[PDB]
């Protein structure tokens, strides 16, 4: 089998999110075939060169399952866009690009973090078009630490002030972008995370049936999506 996971937000000031993944881990990721991370593993990622006593800590937890055997796949998104290829080294995992399209037991199936479908969100857009600039990637982590973690709290702190303003239908996925990008892909599964309404939403597309899978966010429960050859099961438990 295969796990999907996102929204984890994992840091230091959540203990109960920290203890629930690696339970986690010992009890599901282990035995699996491979585990997908699709974006915002961290609250917060400042560039390789920063990474905290805490983060190493969570890469050598997952470097332990990838070197029993499990492979381990992160995705960016909008907390930790900046990770790296030598975190994913440390951490025993492979970099992949949002979007990736897999081969899941035969189907074609497309991965997201799903923040890129969120096109009603103007400012949101505005961010992140920036963000992603190759400009703005290079000054970013060539800036110190100390000024680094100053603008990632301005950026939390005005991202939390605009979020409690906006309505549910601002925020989440445009409906029309989603048979958009699975016509697009050539698919009829896409499993993406960001929205934080764990759920499963099937649509039709030129006539054929197709789901889109929403992993769930753990500030109040985990949430695990398991896919196998023979079919899929996404369901929480306690923190
Ligand atoms: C080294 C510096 C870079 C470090 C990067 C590490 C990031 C630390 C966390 C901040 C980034 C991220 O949280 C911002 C973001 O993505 N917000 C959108 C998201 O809400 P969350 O709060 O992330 O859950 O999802 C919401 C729903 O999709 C969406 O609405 C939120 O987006 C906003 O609220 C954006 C506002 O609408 C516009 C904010 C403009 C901010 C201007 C100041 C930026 C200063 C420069 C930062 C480098």
């Amino acid at each position: 089998s295969v796990l999907f996971i996102s929204d984890l937000h994992l840091e230091a000031e959540r203990p109960d999110i920290t203890r629930a993944f690696l339970s986690f881990l010992d009890e599901r990721a282990r035995r699996a075939e491979a585990l997908y991370i699709l974006g915002d593993f961290f609250e917060a990622w400042i560039g390789d060169d920063g990474m905290d006593a805490f983060q190493r800590s969570i890469a050598q937890s997952l470097r332990q399952v990838a070197d029993g055997g499990t492979r381990i796949y992160l995705m960016h998104g909008n907390r930790d866009f900046l990770i790296g290829k030598a975190f994913c080294r440390e951490a025993g995992c492979t970099l992949l690009p949002d979007p990736s399209v897999i081969d899941l037991y035969g189907e074609p199936v497309l991965l997201m973090h799903g923040d890129s479908l969120c096109t009603r969100d103007e400012a949101y857009m505005r961010l992140r078009r920036w963000l992603r600039n190759p400009l703005t990637l290079w000054v970013l982590r060539h800036l110190p630490l100390a000024t680094r973690h100053k603008l990632a709290r301005k950026l939390r702190k005005e991202s939390r002030a605009q979020t409690r303003m906006k309505a549910v239908d601002i925020i989440d996925v445009t409906p029309e972008e989603v048979p958009r990008v699975m016509r697009g892909h050539g698919v009829r599964t896409l499993i993406h995370g960001h929205t934080h309404r764990p759920a499963e939403h099937p649509l039709d597309i030129d006539g054929q049936p197709a789901r889109r899978i929403v992993l769930g966010d753990w500030d109040r429960q985990g949430w695990a999506l398991e896919i196998d050859a023979n079919g899929h099961r996404q369901a929480p438990f306690p923190l």
